């Protein structure tokens, strides 16, 4: 279930936030604009980048950790915030973390592991709510 | 499902807050003792006593509205904090409310009227953590 997928993620925490954030970037081309120094990078240029898998395993370990301190997929309202808050997300509406979600869960559908991955929709959705009453527009 | 079962109990809510309040005191007897001139009396002696009915109303009014302010039956914080924190409830634990909800679960299998069962018992799970969370013993 959806206490287990944040064990898998977290078992191999760089391959999956790499392999998720590149299904992203690929679903949504366009969302590249908001990571000026990954524009015009192959997959294994990025991957020698020490900030790429610094920054994704970091997003992702931030998202594990909203993810398990939430209740049936219901974030925290304070994790909520601090999303809102983080200055590299002040140019940022609902709409990029939604696309973030599709992608994720696009990807978890694709994938040989078995995830719950209606669940991590679920969480999407009550996640971009919370950023919505945060004040994200 | 749970949010529909909230109007269905909204719509004849005096009837079912008695019922299901009866329930629990006949499946726990000695919760009576937190309440004043229950003892002694029998379901139709309860319902005929001047402040049974309304305390009882009272009491499922709130409920709905901690229901109904949910998120996939899990309620808001500051909702739990008021349950903890009102006078009237200052002799209560956790304990008390877990017992409320495995009878209130109980009445809905029961019962001739579509309850969706698991979402109560989820609920009243959540309900009975976030007291918890808010300083509940
Ligand atoms: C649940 C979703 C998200 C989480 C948990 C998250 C978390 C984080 C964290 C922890 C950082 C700081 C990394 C560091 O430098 O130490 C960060 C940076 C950033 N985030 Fe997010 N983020 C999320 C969604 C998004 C989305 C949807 C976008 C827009 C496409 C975005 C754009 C950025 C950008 C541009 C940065 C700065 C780039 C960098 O780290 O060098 N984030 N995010
Ligand atoms: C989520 C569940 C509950 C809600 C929403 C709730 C709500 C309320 C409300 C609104 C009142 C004031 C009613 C009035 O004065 O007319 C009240 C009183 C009271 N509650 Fe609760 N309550 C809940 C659970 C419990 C439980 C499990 C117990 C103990 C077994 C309890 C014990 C009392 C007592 C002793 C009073 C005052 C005495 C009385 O009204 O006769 N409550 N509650
Ligand atoms: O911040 C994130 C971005 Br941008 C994309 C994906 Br996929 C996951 C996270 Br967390």
């Amino acid at each position: 279930g959806f206490k287990q997928d944040i064990a898998t993620i977290r078992g191999d925490l760089r391959t999956y936030a790499q392999d998720i954030f590149l299904a992203f970037l690929n679903k949504y081309p366009d969302e590249r604009r908001y990571f000026k120094n990954y524009v015009g990078k192959s997959d294994q240029e990025l991957k020698s980048m020490a900030k790429f898998g610094d920054h994704t395993e970091k997003v992702f370990n931030l998202m594990m950790e909203v993810a398990d301190r939430a209740t049936d997929c219901v974030p925290l309202a304070s994790d909520a915030n601090t999303l809102v808050q983080m200055k590299q997300h002040s140019s940022l509406t609902t709409g990029n973390f939604e696309k973030l979600f599709v992608a994720l869960v696009e990807y978890m559908r694709a994938s040989g592991q078995s995830f719950d991955s209606q669940s991590w929709d679920r969480f999407g959705k009550n996640l971009v709510s919370a950023l919505s009453s945060a004040g994200m527009k």
